[PDB]
């Protein structure tokens, strides 16, 4: 009856993930300066990284380098450092341990005294223990709401609800977003060590209050409406399809400090808004390849939000309906944006958290 | 890889099919118990740490964890963190096993606020856990499971079982690589456990008379794959491929690494016990002569644990719709044999305590 959203496209995701590599890359640089200084457990006791949103890990190795890269300039070598991986239990764990096994940039090959786990419990309750987080990483993850709001109308005309234009869906998704947000810090709050730093990176609002991937979505809606045109997709399957996602404005991720500046024992230290460089279309503007520009943005959208849209089917998610429903619709997104390149705003927002 | 490893087992089916393996591991779990009212734990703030090596679903986890957890419980305060790491290969289901913490009310989750769960899907013939950090391990019905089909070992033919092979050289070349993975074991629980820790571990055993027991399972089965080329539904090939890297271990292979002077790796044998588990289908059908539920009951055990490795030989895809009707047609003449003329068998079994030095 709690409807959530679905994990991501284990066969695709870890090559379908270089926009949010490219958008994260930022928050690296925060990430690795947090680990030159955050305090740190008493010798020998293991070091504790937290990565709250792995999927298939693929993003992770380069953060989780740098942070590891950071402490050993400041203990032991064989000292244990332990990198925990969280999801949601139906993530492709399977996908993980063989990223953390066969890949080359993998942190358990570039460090012989570097663990690795995985809880599969969602990040909206406690799931570690407290007090033993020496630093925490979020990226791309904290905009995925718990579930479709309780009793929030249905996405009529549109998937992404900062597109709809129902108020009171708006308001709903929007409180969600507020009450998910607090329960992430509060749990983070109580997870990480006193002196703990915590960074995390996330879909946000731009300057002008807008959402960004405007061609996208176009592409996406126009899309899915050609499948009820043509037979494919049937309407009342479409009216269910939402994607429970939220971009925060600063204003949003500041609302739990206000005004004091502290939520259970946690402090906004750095904070930045911005957009991220478009990838995509810096390299059409390089090699004029309209086919590629369109695969691009398609594959995006399919790995992180095609499973989601699939869940609405009628038929079940490993149905092959399904599966012609997914690699039609990433073929019709690709063409209409292959048909008129246009460059996309990313905006994002990463945050620098502290524990008193 | 030209390395040629066993494959895990059916998540579809070992919640439901594991139940041979839950009695047999009951006497082990008093072990397990005993072990967690005197273990050393670590400094704040971490958590104590309770390794599961082998853990599949959890189904069967969820019992011993509970005793463990429970005598904690009586030594320390009800908040300090207790963390529970379940460890099985990479391509184990651990979306099943986060399912099963979740979903079943025996779940210590479910029992224990200040109780916690991983997963670590690296194998555990390597080090998989920070030195030190283990306070109380677990590990049942798992270590029977070879690391790997012996390099140049011979084909197992006519048998899937080494036990049962009359070529002296697999037997040899099997029971060497059980040596090596056992030694491997246990030096790298060595190194996780913390000094004065306790490791709890059952195994499929050789009985007194050096047997292997579940004979007329194993006949069963033999005589249902060569049922299934006959019939034209496996290749000869296949089935000349199939093998079961499974070896039980005797009294004498389980010290053979203590030997003489009791200590390996810093550890040592506080208890070792040698017994055949109770057969409980056997004793229902005793009881209600039901010889389909019987039958029933033996092949989903096979199934389960065996037959993913059996599958892994075949020319099509595991996930090739051929492996699923492969997998029933099998579980579906093993039942059918068994149900023919139900027998007792032999569930050889050996449980050790296993101590670090202080
Ligand atoms: N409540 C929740 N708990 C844990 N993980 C969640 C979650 N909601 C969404 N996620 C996960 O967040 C991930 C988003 S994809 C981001 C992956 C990676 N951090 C990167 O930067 O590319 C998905 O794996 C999704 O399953
Ligand atoms: N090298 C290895 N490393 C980790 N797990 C292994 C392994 N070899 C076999 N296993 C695992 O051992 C398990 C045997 S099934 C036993 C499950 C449970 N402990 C019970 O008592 O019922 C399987 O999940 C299998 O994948
Ligand atoms: C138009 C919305 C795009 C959502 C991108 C989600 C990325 C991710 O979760 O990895
Ligand atoms: C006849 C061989 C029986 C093997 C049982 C394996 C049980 C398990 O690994 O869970």
């Amino acid at each position: 009856v709690v409807v959530r959203p679905a994990p991501m496209e284990s066969a695709t995701y870890s090559q379908s993930s270089r926009l949010q590599a490219a958008g994260l890359s930022p928050a690296i640089t925060l990430f690795e300066k947090a680990a030159q200084t955050v305090p740190l457990p008493d010798a020998p006791q293991p070091v504790v990284i937290a990565d709250y949103g792995v999927a298939t890990g693929h993003n992770s190795l380069k953060p989780m380098m740098a942070a590891i890269n950071a402490l050993r300039r400041r203990i032991r070598e064989d000292r244990a450092i332990m990198v925990a991986h969280t999801d949601v239990p139906d993530n492709d764990f399977t996908a993980l341990f063989r990223t953390l096994a066969d890949d080359p940039d993998s942190y358990l090959h570039h460090d012989s005294a570097s663990f690795a786990s995985a809880v599969g419990r969602s990040f909206y309750t406690q799931i570690l223990p407290s007090n033993t987080v020496s630093l925490g990483w979020s990226s791309w993850a904290i905009q995925w709401l718990s579930r479709i709001p309780a009793g929030a109308p249905e996405l009529t005309d549109h998937v992404q609800v900062a597109y709809s234009k129902d108020e009171r869906a708006r308001a709903a998704y929007a409180h969600q977003a507020a009450t998910d947000w607090q329960d992430f810090l509060a749990f983070r709050g109580r997870e990480l060590c006193p002196g703990g730093r915590l960074v995390v990176l996330t879909m946000a609002l731009d300057e002008h209050g807008h959402f960004g991937y405007r061609p996208m979505n176009d592409a996406l809606v126009a899309a899915l409406n050609d499948q009820v045109r043509d037979g494919l997709l049937r309407p009342e399957e479409l009216r269910r399809m939402a994607i429970p996602v939220v971009a925060r404005a600063e204003k949003d991720l500041r609302a739990p400090f206000a005004p004091r500046g502290w939520f259970e024992g946690l402090t906004i230290e750095q904070l930045d808004v911005f957009n991220a460089e478009d990838r995509f279309w810096a390299a059409f503007q390089s090699d004029g390849d309209a086919e590629s520009f369109g695969a691009q943005w398609a594959g995006f959208a399919r790995a992180a939000l095609f499973p989601t849209l699939a869940a609405a089917l009628d038929c079940g998610t490993g149905d092959p309906r399904a599966t012609a429903f997914i690699e039609q619709l990433e073929a019709s997104v690709a063409d209409r944006l292959a048909s008129q390149p246009e460059p996309m705003r990313i905006p994002l927002a990463s945050l620098v958290l502290a524990k008193r």
